[PDB]
């Protein structure tokens, strides 16, 4: 397998390949054209979005808005994203229609080994995020990788997400927790 | 009314309103100025402080620093703001006097119904945020919408401020509690 | 005692004095520097942190980043920060070998009074930070001042760190905890 396989499917692979160099300095163009073009010009940025994401059709998201890959953040219909938010995308991150994210919001895949020994010896590794469908994500909130939220979940601003959301709730907190059913 | 006079007051409202899109025109114009500001250019910095906000005095804002509207933000005298705050002002937001904000401080007011199909009718709606006399407000932390906070009040750094704070407490985490009297 | 030597000792300083505008000034210029250069400019880069830092060797630095003086920032080998990254260092910031900011860690040593009429005063003062070898910090973390953090953590994301933390031990939060051991 290619680096780029095993970074995309989760498992141990090498940042420094040559493919993924290449593959992380194409979305740095195309985030920095992104974010310094103007908000009137509408056919630009949704060029450069369709370019960047492996899957997209309508999309607002306001820069800065930075990325690594792109080809791994893939968005339902009606995206809305404010300001500053952050899709680390070593893995793929799949995010549902209606989507809303307020400013600031992170969502991360790479991850390391919690042994320092391992986590030294180069070892790169990432986890998938996965969001389901009318998901308002509050500002400033941080996905962590490998986390699942569900349907229709409301994620209350600067809430830490560690582990999987059932549909149909508002969470919030560090770490977040279940603040009621809707 | 229009859609100006509901925003402000905290009522449904269209953000598509011809007025409102003007004034948040002006407002990127302005903000824009003050980020890309020269240093010693202190006068350029107060006087478009003045024309932005509400009220304002005495005002040293390090850039970047970001805001909706301008004109719904009130700051009392000595007002201080490291860099990267963001007052996203649909609603006013009220500041007594010698306040100090620490580095991206978030202080919002715009809110979503959390019952998904009217989230995503395109129901706009916002809450007041206050805040007193001698406020500190640590590092990164969350002001949300419809909060009051009292005179004297310490918010340490990244705390999440989801309901009212009194006079005279220390208050920190997410959610925010207090943690000790003053 | 130089106003300097005050601050850096963690005494009660005054930030208005010459030298220290001066020496904030100095280090503005150079982070400016760092932060426009291109990515390849790898000789002036590294030259850049050479003068800027009380200490180092090998670093990775990736921009935005941002301190107040430079010279109170000690790093140890083999040290890596992602982007946003900010290191506001009134007192010394130590950081040990091999650690590993992921983005927009921020690590704090100014503080103020508590008491607002003391805050109100002018009082300007800081406290120094510690970090041990082999600590990885999460994205979006908060280091605040007087911490101390031993060899081989793991800060969590988003993590709000207030109290010292052990040897060995994943911490996460705010306010962090002791999550599991290593
Ligand atoms: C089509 Pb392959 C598992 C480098
Ligand atoms: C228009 Pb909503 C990301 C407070
Ligand atoms: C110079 Pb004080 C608002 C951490
Ligand atoms: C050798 Pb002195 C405490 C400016
Ligand atoms: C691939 Pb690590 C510096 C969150």
């Amino acid at each position: 397998s290619t680096e780029k396989e095993k970074m995309i499917a989760g498992e141990l692979y090498r940042s420094a390949d040559e493919t993924l160099s290449r593959d992380r300095l194409r979305a740095r163009q195309l985030i920095h054209r992104y974010n310094h073009s103007l908000a009137e010009e509408h056919t630009l940025r949704q060029q450069i979005l369709a370019d960047l994401f492996g899957q997209v059709t309508e999309a607002y998201i306001e820069p800065t808005f930075r990325c690594d890959y792109g080809y791994n953040i893939f968005l339902g219909n009606n995206f809305f994203a404010n300001f500053d938010c952050v899709m680390l995308d070593v893995c793929p991150i799949r995010i549902g229609d209606n989507c809303m994210l307020a400013p600031g919001v992170h969502i991360y895949t790479a991850t390391h080994p919690i042994d320092p020994v391992a986590r030294n010896s180069g070892a790169e590794l990432g986890k998938p995020v996965t969001i389901g469908n009318n998901v308002w994500i509050g500002g400033r909130a941080v996905i962590n990788p490998g986390v699942t939220i569900g349907d229709n979940v409301v994620v209350a601003s600067g809430a830490v997400v560690t582990k999987d959301v059932p549909d149909n709730v508002v969470v919030g907190g560090n770490p977040a927790r279940i603040i009621k059913k809707l």
